[PDB]
RNA sequence: UGGCGAGUGGGUGAGUGAGG
DNA sequence: CCTCACTCACCCACTCGCCA
């Protein structure tokens, strides 16, 4: 009924001169979808791991797949899709300092997406993890060696 | 009061740069 | 496995500064 999905998000020297961020998604052993993509827009690491999602739920979509259990090392994005998300809404988006929320955008993004879209969050040990996520790392690390299109 | 920027030190985890 | 140096961003909350 629910289908097993590997994503993570990263970024050749964050928060350095010039980052690169990429993507990667691991469905199966050679499976077409398994992904590895260089990120648009803003180079970081936690924008790369919100987007390494939503390129799964966007895959997802177009396999008729609704009922999802997606794995990610970031609490960063678990905790923003699952839990603070409701609250930002509420206070206008506004952080526990006052500041405006950075990944708005990216969160924005993310929730558009897991409309109609029944997802179990599930977090992994960044290296403690079995094969699916140490190779959706290895997607994402090659996927950040390329240029954008 | 509103806007803006730095901190403080616990939690969540992440992504890195240089070396053996 | 070991060692230095960082940022990305949030939760909890109380401090400095800047502008009307
Ligand atoms: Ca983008
Ligand atoms: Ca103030
Ligand atoms: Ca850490």
């Amino acid at each position: 009924d629910f289908v097993v999905v590997y994503t993570d998000g990263c970024c050749s020297s964050n928060g350095r001169r010039r980052p690169r961020a990429g993507i990667g998604v691991y469905w199966g052993p050679g499976h077409p979808l398994n992904v590895g993509i260089r990120l648009p827009g803003r180079q970081t690491n936690q924008r790369a791991e919100i987007h390494a999602a939503c390129k799964a739920i966007e895959q997802a979509k177009t396999q008729n797949i609704n009922k999802l259990v997606l794995y990610t090392n970031s609490m960063f994005t678990i905790n923003g899709i699952t839990n603070w998300v409701q609250g930002w809404k509420k206070n206008g988006w506004k952080t526990s300092a006052g500041k405006e929320v950075i990944n708005k955008e990216d969160f924005v993004a993310l929730e558009r997406l897991t409309q109609g879209m029944d997802i179990q969050w599930m977090h992994v040990p960044g290296h403690s993890g079995f094969i699916g996520n140490e190779e959706a790392d290895r997607l994402a690390r090659e996927g950040a060696k390329q240029s954008e299109d």
